[PDB]
C-alpha cells in the first residue's frame, strides 16, 4: 500500500489531466460531501455543459464553496484539473486563509492512459487535444508544488500506485 | 517559508552530494545529538579524515546507532550522502522496525552549487568528479522516494528554497 498522510483539516487539490481518474479517485477515497468539483460548480451556472462563458463564474463559486467549508473546517477535495498554477494559487491561499494543510495529489500517469479512459467513457468526453494540453500542463507543475506552498506533495506515477493509495487521516 | 511537517518520531534523512550542506543544514535545524552523521561514525574508526578503508565498518556503526535511537523512539538525522538506494533502504527498513516514519529531504541543489561550496571547504574536499556522480545520483533518486517507502518527501529545489526552511514537529 501506499500511504499518504493527510491532517484532518486538509484541502486535497486533486491535480490531473481530463481522464487521470480524479473523480473515480476522489469517490473512492472521500465522502461525496466532501468533494467539490468543477463539473458540479459549472453545472450550477448553466445546464448547458459546453457553455465556456460560465467557466468564470463556476471558478469563483468553486472556490467560494471550498472557502466556506474550511472556515467550518471541514476537509475538503478539490476535484478539478488544477494543472495550470493560476487555479492552484487560489486554493493555496484559501487553504492558508483557514489554516487548513494544501495537500497535491498528483495523477502522474502516461497522456496515452487518460487519453485511451476518455475515449472508454460513456459519462462525457473531452477532445483528445483538452488531455494532451493537461498532461503536458501537469507535468510542468510537479518540481514546483511544494514550492507554491502545498504542505504535502504526492506525486502517483503509475496506475498501481494510484490504486495503493490509502489515506491516514492521523493529524 | 517553506514548511516541513515531520512527526516526532522520525528518522530524517538528508539526501544531498558532498558539498550541498547537509551537515551545515543538520546543525541548523536540529540538535547535535539526534545528527547521525556517515563521518563521525567513519571517525570512530580511524583517526584519518574521510578514511575510505573502514567504510563498511562506518555504516555498519551508523546503522546500529541510528537502530538503538529510534528504539528509544528518539528523533534522528542520517547525515549522509544518501544518495544511493542501497545506501536508503536499510534506512526506510530500521524505520519500519522501530514503528518510525522515514521523511525524505533532497537537496536538489545546481551541481555546480556544490562543485563551489567544495573548493572553499577548510575541513575536507573531494575532487569534481565525486560531486557530479552524487548530483545524478540524487536527481535518478527523486522520482521514486515516496515509492521506496519514505512517508513524506521534500525536495529543496535551490537554496533559497534551502534556506526558508522551517521544521514543524507534529508530536
Ligand atoms: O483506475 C481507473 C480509473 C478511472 N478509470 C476510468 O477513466 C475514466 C475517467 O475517469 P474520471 O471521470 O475519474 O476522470 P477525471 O475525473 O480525471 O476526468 P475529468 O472529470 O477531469 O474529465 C472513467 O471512465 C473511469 O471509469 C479507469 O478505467 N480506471
Ligand atoms: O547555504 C550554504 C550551506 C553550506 N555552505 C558551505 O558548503 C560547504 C559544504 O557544506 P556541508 O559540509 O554542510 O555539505 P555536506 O555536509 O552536504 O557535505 P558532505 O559531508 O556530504 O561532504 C561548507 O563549507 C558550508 O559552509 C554554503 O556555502 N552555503
Ligand atoms: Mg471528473
Ligand atoms: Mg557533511
Ligand atoms: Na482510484
Amino acid at each position: 500500500s501506499m500511504k499518504l498522510t493527510i491532517p484532518e483539516l486538509s484541502l486535497v487539490v486533486l491535480i490531473g489531466s481530463s481522464g487521470s481518474g480524479k473523480s473515480t479517485f476522489a469517490k473512492k477515497h472521500f465522502k461525496p460531501t466532501e468533494v467539490i468539483s468543477s463539473d458540479f460548480c459549472r453545472g450550477l451556472m448553466s445546464d448547458d455543459e459546453n457553455d465556456q462563458t460560465v467557466t468564470g463564474a463556476a471558478f469563483d463559486v468553486l472556490h467560494y464553496i471550498v472557502s466556506k467549508r474550511l472556515q467550518l473546517g471541514k476537509l475538503t477535495v478539490v476535484d478539478a484539473t488544477n494543472v495550470q498554477e493560476s487555479a492552484r494559487k487560489p486554493l493555496i491561499e484559501i487553504a492558508k486563509d483557514y489554516h487548513c494543510f494544501p495537500v497535491a495529489v498528483v495523477f502522474n500517469l502516461p497522456e496515452k492512459v487518460c487519453q485511451e479512459r476518455n475515449k472508454n467513457r460513456t459519462d462525457r468526453q473531452v477532445e483528445e487535444y483538452v488531455i494532451r494540453k493537461h498532461t503536458q500542463q501537469m507535468k510542468k507543475s510537479i518540481k514546483g508544488l511544494q514550492r507554491e506552498g502545498f504542505r504535502y506533495v504526492y506525486i502517483l506515477n503509475s496506475p498501481e500506485e494510484v490504486e495503493e493509495v490509502v489515506f491516514e487521516r492521523q493529524p
